[PDB]
Formats: structure tokens, C-alpha cells, sequence
């Protein structure tokens, strides 16, 4: 009575695709296991223009980090959806991909099957793109039909209020005279460029388009498919028997009246609970660096040291202007390449970071107390370089809406900094929290990028036509950071002021276990029969953009992986 073919751990973003998928089979028997709840009538969530609201509320994990030592000390909140959709409910809503060198990346790691190529068939799977009203293309809106899906769960489109405006009229042209082309999709694997970007967006109902209404909700008659809901998995529990390789027999789970149990996977178990959890999960488990797990009274089961190691996320700052008059229009997304930000400056940067990538290697081994070698994070490290230098990949996105009245807005992050940092559980009681650790500022190049990144949109806000329409800017100022300031200020400003931009990867990475990966090209976890892990975890290095489109991307395809792994075994 408690057992099912597959256990998928997590309701989120990914976890909700897997589930969608493998219940396709009538008869396979799906099981979800989510510890938050259906989300279909919040308000904060439903709200195509309610990103920010939930912050704080019952359905946002509000995840803490340690102090940030590279960054003042700080600690940062890192926030993520409590919630049937995961953090997809509580996100923004730009749908935006990634670079197409940068997934072929990963097949060069050692990752077979994972190209551009290869994903693109499943970005598409995914994606039901609607397409633009007349004022909508008026204002800049536009995709190639090539590289977008119309039959897949996930609808896409441009907000109900998306209009022309002086604002985006204004960002278009300016951002050309810097020499960033203006393109129709940054989703067909090149997204340099300034663009009208498309939504997480069911443009029928005008509702935010999250994992749940997209995958779970319009299959929820499916008697295969079953969801427990406020329900926490604790840690998986395993076969007995001399199998040296570790069989996952189910999941242990705390329901919300209290109760205590067990259910039981006859084929697999899927971990899909999310990058700040997945690898806390596996530890639980078992799975993990045995001195952790010792230190927490766990008994190893698969000696995997680097679970919850090479995390890697990015910090967002934001930048202010006042109009003459109000400011209106599309909200606008540009992906500028290194050169595009640093111009004549650029030669400089590229020779300084080719000269620390070595120093950052040397740096990054303590991190993981010794379990990744320089050797190896000198050739990962070389490969983002690449990258950023000889393929020219966005290294900042910058987005720019209307701010209210005269006000406009700016947020941007450094898309792919250096620093890594790990999270691991404090304790054997899966209701602690974790130790946290994104390492933020780590590395020079962390900083320095977004400086420049900073430096740029003050020169953007002070350029024609843009300059025309914006009398000044107010944030950070030129009170606060004088037009003679040097980069240090810069940085300084961007330490005091960043927030954690909720895009972490990597803590149960995709590549070689000899290089300390934790899932093969499968997305099984190394040591075990029948346990995947399909969700941010996996990621092995940053993409450039907005992280749902390619988990989706991912998650189908990892279902087809599963599903063809079924039919032989
Ligand atoms: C505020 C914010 C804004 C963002 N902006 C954007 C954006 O505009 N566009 C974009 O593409 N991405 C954005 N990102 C990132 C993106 O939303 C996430 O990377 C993505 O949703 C993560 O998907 P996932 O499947 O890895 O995990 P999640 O979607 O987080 O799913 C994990 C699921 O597991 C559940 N869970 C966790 N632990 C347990 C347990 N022990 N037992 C049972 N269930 C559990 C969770 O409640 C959750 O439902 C944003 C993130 C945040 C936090
Ligand atoms: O993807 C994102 O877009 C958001 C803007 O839409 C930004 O605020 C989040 O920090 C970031 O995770
Ligand atoms: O997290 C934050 O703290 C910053 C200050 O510490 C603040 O300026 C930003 O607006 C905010 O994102």
C-alpha cells in the first residue's frame, strides 16, 4: 500500500516535469512528495506582476547563508518556493535560456549526449509560446519560430501590458550606439543583445505560468499520478543485502499531521528538491563525505565526498534613474558580451584574469577541504574563461523596466563569476538548518565584472537618446559614487548592497566522478543502482540566463533517459 514505481522527491520545478512524464505510462506508478502545498489560489503567486510579494511568506523557505567572509561578513538570505511549483511560484518571470557553446560545454566536460543539439529538442518539448498581439510586436516583441515550442505544457508570452514607451523606444536605441545589436530571440542559443524578453506567462488567463499550472494541475485526473502534499522527505532508506552498490528501497517522510513513515520505490527514486536541498537529502542518506557524516552520527553508505560541494551562484546589485517626466514601456533584458561592457578597457581585463585563473584553482581546493584538486579546477575554470574570452559569452545580464512614476529601474548580475562554495547539513535532524556557503565576492573577477557591469548602466543612463528622457541617477548617485570614482568604490558599494541572486547550481554537478561529480550523464547518483537527481543541483557550471527553461529542458530529458533505461532493465 506504500509502494510505487517511482518516488520524486520535491513538487518544484523539475520535480513536476519528471512526474508529468514518467506518469505518461499508464502503467507506471508516480509518486510526489512535496512539503509545501497547492499554491493555484494565492494571490501572490497568481499575480503576473506580483514577483516580490510572497518574500517572506509561508511559501518562501527563506534559506540562510553563513557569513560571507569575502564579502564584509554578511549573511544573506537565500530564498526559494515552498510551494506545489517549487520556485517557480515565487520567481520572476523572464523566460530566457542559454549560451549554445556553454551547454555544449558540458559534453566536452565528459558529459555524453549533453549539447545544445541534444536540448534544444527538449527546450522546445517543453514551451507553448504564444504569440504576440499587434502592440506587443509594435513595442519590439518577437521569436523565431524555429526555436520555440507551441505544444508544450509551459505557456509563454508577453505580459497583457506590455506597450511601446518612451522608455524602451529609448533602451533600444541607446544600447545599440554601445554597440549591443538588438535581437528577436535570445533563446535560439545566442542571446547576446538587447531584447523584449517573453514570461512564465498564461497570456489567456493574464496568471503567472509556474510548474504547477503548466505540469501537474491540467494532468491531475491521471489515477497513476499521486501527489502527498505538506509532506517532508527525510532521507531515502536502502535494500539490505551484500550489494556493494547502494539500492534505494524508498523515502522516508513526515507527514503534516506528525505521522512518521515509509514508502517504497519498486524502480527509482528521483531527487528533485532543489540545489539547497537535494545534496542535504543525499547526506541524510548516507550519500556524502564520510567525515560529515560520521560528525552527524550517519552511517556512510556511498563515499561521495564532494555532495554539496562546487556551488555556484551569482549576486545581484540594482541601479536607479529619474526621468524628466514619467517613464514608460517594455520591460527590456541585454545579455552585453566582456567586450561590450569593458570596451577599450578590455584587452586589460582579459590578460589580469588569464593570469589569476591558476591562483583561483590553487584557492578554490580548501573549499572543499582538499576533495577537489587544483589540477581539475584549473582545466574548469580554463573552460569558463573560454567561455567568456574566446566565444564572447554574455558576462552580465541587465534588465530595465519602468520604476513608477519617473522613476526607472535596473538589476543586474555578473553571470558567471569564479567563486564556489559548498552547503552541507548541520545535523542528522533533516529540520536544521544547513550550513550555506555560496563564497560571494570570492574571487577578483566577481568583483571587478561587476563593477563594470555597474559602470556601464551609469554611462547607459547618460547617453543618448536615453539621456533625453532621464534627468539624473539616484542610485547609487553621484553623491554616493563620485564620476571620478575608481573600481574599488565600486565594489565597495556592490558588497554593502548585493543580494544573493537565487541561481545556485552545482551541488550534486554533472561531470566524471574523477573530477568529483555526483551524477552521471543520467543524472544517476555515482555508487547507487536507482537514485537520480534531476533539478539545479546538476548543473555543473552557471548558464547565462534565466535557470526554469533549461531545468525544464533538463528534466525532459532526463525523463526520456529514465523511461529508456526502464525498457531494458
Ligand atoms: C526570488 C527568485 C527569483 C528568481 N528569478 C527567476 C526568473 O525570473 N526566471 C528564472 O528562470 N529563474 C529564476 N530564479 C531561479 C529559478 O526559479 C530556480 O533556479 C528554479 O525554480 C529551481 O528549480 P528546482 O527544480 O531546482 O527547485 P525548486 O523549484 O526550488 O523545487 C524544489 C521543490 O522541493 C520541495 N522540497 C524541498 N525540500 C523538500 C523535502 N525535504 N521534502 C519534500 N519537498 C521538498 C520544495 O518545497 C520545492 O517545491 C529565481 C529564484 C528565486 C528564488
Ligand atoms: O532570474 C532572476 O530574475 C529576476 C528578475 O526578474 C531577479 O530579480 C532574480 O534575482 C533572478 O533570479
Ligand atoms: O538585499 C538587499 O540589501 C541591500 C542592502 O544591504 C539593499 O540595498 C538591496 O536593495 C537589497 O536587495
Amino acid at each position: 500500500t506504500t509502494t510505487y514505481d517511482y518516488i520524486v522527491v520535491g513538487g518544484g520545478t523539475s520535480g513536476l516535469v519528471v512526474a508529468n512524464r514518467l506518469s505518461e505510462n499508464p502503467d507506471v506508478s508516480v509518486l510526489l512528495l512535496e512539503a509545501g502545498a497547492s499554491v493555484f489560489n494565492n494571490p501572490d503567486v497568481t499575480n503576473a506582476n506580483g514577483y516580490g510579494l510572497a518574500f517572506g511568506s509561508a511559501i518562501d523557505w527563506q534559506y540562510q547563508s553563513i557569513n560571507q567572509s569575502y564579502a564584509g561578513g554578511k549573511q544573506q538570505v537565500l530564498r526559494a518556493g515552498k510551494a506545489l511549483g517549487g520556485t517557480s511560484t515565487i520567481n520572476g518571470m523572464a523566460y530566457t535560456r542559454a549560451e549554445d557553446v556553454q551547454i555544449d560545454v558540458w559534453q566536452k566536460l565528459g558529459n555524453e549526449g549533453w549539447t545544445w543539439k541534444d536540448l534544444l529538442p527538449y527546450y522546445l518539448k517543453s514551451e507553448n509560446l504564444t504569440a504576440p498581439t499587434s502592440s506587443q510586436v509594435a513595442a519590439g516583441a518577437a521569436y523565431n519560430p524555429a526555436v520555440n515550442g507551441k505544444e508544450g505544457p509551459l505557456k509563454v508570452g508577453w505580459s497583457g501590458s506590455l506597450a511601446s514607451g518612451n522608455l524602451s523606444v529609448a533602451l533600444n536605441r541607446t544600447f545599440q550606439a554601445a554597440g549591443v545589436p538588438w535581437v528577436e530571440d535570445v533563446n535560439g542559443g545566442k542571446m547576446r543583445g538587447f531584447n523584449i524578453y517573453p514570461s512564465t506567462l498564461d497570456v489567456d488567463l493574464n496568471v503567472r505560468e509556474d510548474a504547477a499550472r503548466a505540469y501537474y494541475f491540467p494532468y491531475d485526473d491521471r489515477k497513476n499520478l499521486h501527489l502527498l502534499e505538506n509532506t517532508t522527505a527525510n532521507r531515502l532508506f536502502w535494500k539490505n543485502g551484500s550489494a556493494e552498490e547502494a539500492i534505494a528501497d524508498g523515502v522516508e517522510i513526515t507527514s503534516a499531521d506528525g505521522k512518521v513513515t515509509r514508502v517504497h520505490a519498486k524502480k527509482e527514486v528521483i531527487i528533485s528538491a532543489g540545489a539547497l536541498r537535494s545534496p542535504l537529502i543525499l547526506e541524510l542518506s548516507g550519500v556524502g563525505n564520510p567525515t560529515i557524516l560520521k560528525k552527524n552520527n550517519i552511517t556512510p553508505r556511498v563515499d561521495l565526498p564532494t555532495v554539496g560541494e562546487n556551488l555556484q551562484d551569482q549576486f545581484n546589485n540594482g541601479m536607479a534613474g529619474e526621468g524628466y517626466g514619467v517613464l514608460a514601456g517594455a520591460s527590456t533584458v541585454t545579455y552585453p558580451s566582456i567586450s561590450d561592457v569593458f570596451g577599450n578597457e578590455t584587452d586589460s581585463i582579459v590578460a589580469s584574469l588569464r593570469s589569476q585563473l591558476s591562483d583561483y584553482a590553487a584557492a578554490t581546493v580548501k573549499v572543499s577541504n582538499g576533495h577537489m584538486k587544483q589540477e581539475d579546477l584549473e582545466r574548469l575554470y580554463q573552460l569558463q574563461f573560454d567561455l567568456i574570452v574566446k566565444d564572447k559569452v554574455p558576462i552580465a545580464e541587465i534588465l530595465f523596466h519602468p520604476g513608477g512614476g519617473n522613476a526607472v529601474s535596473s538589476e543586474f548580475w555578473g553571470l558567471l563569476p569564479f567563486a564556489r562554495g559548498n552547503i552541507h547539513i548541520s545535523s542528522n535532524d533533516p529540520t536544521a538548518p544547513a550550513a550555506i556557503n555560496p563564497n560571494y565576492f570570492m574571487f577578483e573577477w566577481d568583483g571587478k565584472s561587476q563593477a563594470g557591469i555597474a559602470k556601464y548602466i551609469r554611462k547607459i543612463l547618460r547617453s543618448a537618446p536615453l539621456n533625453k528622457l532621464i534627468a539624473k541617477e539616484t542610485k547609487p548617485g553621484l553623491s554616493e559614487i563620485p564620476a571620478t570614482a575608481a573600481d574599488e568604490k565600486w565594489v565597495e558599494w556592490l558588497k554593502a548592497n548585493y543580494r544573493s541572486n537565487f541561481h545556485p547550481v552545482g551541488t550534486a554537478a554533472m561531470m566524471p566522478r574523477s573530477i568529483g561529480g555526483v551524477v552521471d550523464n543520467r543524472l544517476r547518483v555515482y555508487g547507487t543502482s536507482n537514485v537520480r537527481v534531476v533539478d539545479a543541483s546538476v548543473l555543473p557550471f552557471q548558464v547565462c540566463g534565466h535557470l526554469v527553461s533549461t531545468l525544464y529542458a533538463v528534466a525532459e530529458r532526463a525523463s526520456d533517459l529514465i523511461k529508456e533505461d526502464a525498457k531494458s532493465a
